[PDB]
């Protein structure tokens, strides 16, 4: 299974990344070419803010960014019957304003609440860059970014069904 | 066998899922298919009950809910004479209000008690839908269910006997 | 060799019965079939005593029912040699009166003290059943008994010798 | 070879006894039959009780005793010169009284001090029996003695070296 | 092949040194004979500097000499911009000066912050000696240096790529 | 090969003395055969001192004897650049005083400071004995000693490089 060694040293490899507290991660992905997204991202996005973004001490929540023509509303409304709630990074949701999408949050501990648990937005619109560069950058299926830099680690991946990522980022046993 | 083995990996793939102490989880089950069920229903809900709703921090209990012609009203008496408590959601007799079924039990810490531990109802009597939804939802021998949904959880399955899903479910250390 | 194969497998169906501090115990034994029983039994209860039932959590003690035309005066004698005390449930006379053998003892956290450690009984001579049936009914080498009912955990064993028990419930550490 | 495994397997039959921090121990020995015993009884007797007989919660103090014909004193001055207190029974005669040997020692807590930290005798001198049957006796290369019971878990070995027994007792980890 | 055995053991080797909290660690490097260096080495430092020196306990900030003609201009300004702070020694002028280099920094427990993390300097540049003499020296694709001493526990490697190193410092999970 | 084991044996025999923490420990050691003597010795000391003599209840330091015609002056002045201090019982002259080696250091808790940490003197020199016996004597490369007595655990051994006692007694993980 030249494959399957493919994904079990590369869940071998994330570990400590993972392991701190707050760290600034962010995503790209393509949905293109992952077979059964739109029925299978809301239960990724449940799971991963469940384990990495549902405390006190997880300071800096993260940035999902997709690539297409991706209608986002659609995706906020399910979130939100889900039980989310996202930064946009928009006010009159003509274009993104970046110093908003890039905030820290208010978080209360006795009772914990957090303003928003995740990020959410679209590649093209986002138009500069951030003034900390990411610790971390996941590439899932794009060749190129404008955020690689040397002083940045940055990861590339080819993964057909999403459950393979549920396996690197130790959310679900079985391959 | 080969159902020795499929019932490993399923064990294992539960095992994040019933850590967490808060949740909220539904059973659909058939009892024309499975042998030894009028005997053994009992002993498996007291084992579900003292394992995940014996305890503060389980705050939302779980709902039984059966397809057929059987009979409620002896098994609550039967469970009763166990020990245990249940919301059937009926107020005069004949119907079921939906918003009655599913709320939230009073709970006091010191000393412990409870105001019910679990819920039961017929599938039919029950006409309509939650206004939050299910996390998982166990679907042990029925084909399809009006409640599926992407955002949703499910887990299908066939059973010969009740011994069988106290393995899947951490009840029971053999097989 | 493969009767051990058989202990071994039923010391881990009996695991997590006993993980419980409360519960309502109970034994039914024939020494008619058993090798050395009036050598062992003392020590067995020693035993069972010391590890189940020496602790303020342990608030339920056990009862041993011994069928057969035997005498309970000499086995008592020799138990409260050994250091312990029991609960015959009779008073000054032949008939044993069933509200006194089912009573709930005296404890005193600090420093531990304990009115009685173990119930004892000839089951010719109990003509009734408890208000609260028994979560496990033990039967060493009995066929059939009153007690026996569809929601009471059930197991029926036969044994050689007494020190095949203690493996079962985890006093000696090997075969 | 063989005789080894034997070794290995008494050593784990013991495990559970030796946890216990209040129990009385018994042991007799023939000197006879062993060799080297002169050079190394001290090493034996100052393992045994740094491990067994040096705290607080160690309340009863073990016995051992010698058959045959032997000298006590020696040994006693001995083990005053390793640094150890020990309690022959006499009131300054040739007589023993068995009320002062079976005594409870003083113990204080802190700074921690033990009156006395074993006992020692010659099984000839010994004329009678304790009040409290012993909870085990180990016999070590002797048949027979008065104080074996049907109640009293006795155990027996036969030894070469003294370098074997401290395996049993969890000293040496090697053979 | 092979050479995965000698980082394997060196790897085992360098355990006990690298628990202790506060010890004087000195590193020489020569970037001539190592593959994509630039590229590598902030990230190596930074990974360095979160284990062992993120915390009040990591008293010593540890010692990073290059050898050669490499520019340290470029590295102290990427490594502000990666948020780190760094002693050079330098006080306006061009010139080295031992005791500002091997000085100990202010550290505030509650809130947390560190005057310095790390010391970089080039070794030609530096004349002299220590006031105490390392604990442990590192010397990567160099031969001999003065420092070598016969109190000091050197060690000597040979390397291709920094990702090896890594590795062998417990940084990264595996190969 | 065979060695391999020899060594093994011995570093699992000694793996319980070397658990106490207050404890009399000699060393003898010869070093006319032991390569790279000269080399080593300091750094053998100090990673002994670290690990035994480096904490609060550590009441007892060590004791290193020396046999044969050796300088002593060296290695005192050596171990005090390193950081430590040495005990060697003269009062200015050069005869040794016993009454003044073996006594105990002054220890204050909070802050921590040790008086002296380790006990340095030539075999030749010292011309007495010890008003309480020590509990293990390490004799390396030694014949016999005046000091064996039968209530002492006398090792012998016999090695060619230091690091081998660096195994032996923990300081070392792998061969």
């Amino acid at each position: 299974a030249t494959k399957g060694r493919m994904f079990s040293s590369l869940r071998k490899s994330l570990r400590s990344c993972l392991a701190h507290n707050s760290r600034w991660r962010v995503f790209v992905i393509n949905p293109l070419t992952i077979e059964n997204f739109d029925d299978d991202i809301v239960r990724f996005i449940k799971a991963f803010v469940q384990r990495y973004s549902s405390k006190y001490l997880h300071s800096n929540p993260p940035l999902f960014m997709l690539t297409g023509d991706y209608d986002l509303s659609v995706l906020q409304k399910r979130l939100y019957d889900a039980g989310l709630r996202c930064e946009t990074g928009k006010v009159g949701g003509t274009d993104v304003i970046i110093k908003e999408l890039f905030r820290r949050p208010i978080l209360i501990r006795n009772p914990f609440r957090m303003e928003f648990s995740l990020r959410l937005a679209k590649r093209d619109e986002v138009i500069g860059g951030p003034q900390r560069r990411p610790d971390e950058l996941f590439l899932i299926n794009v060749a190129d970014d404008e955020w690689k830099h040397e002083d940045v680690n940055v990861h590339g991946f080819k993964i057909e069904r999403l459950s393979d990522l549920e396996y690197i980022l130790q959310l679900r046993s079985d391959y």
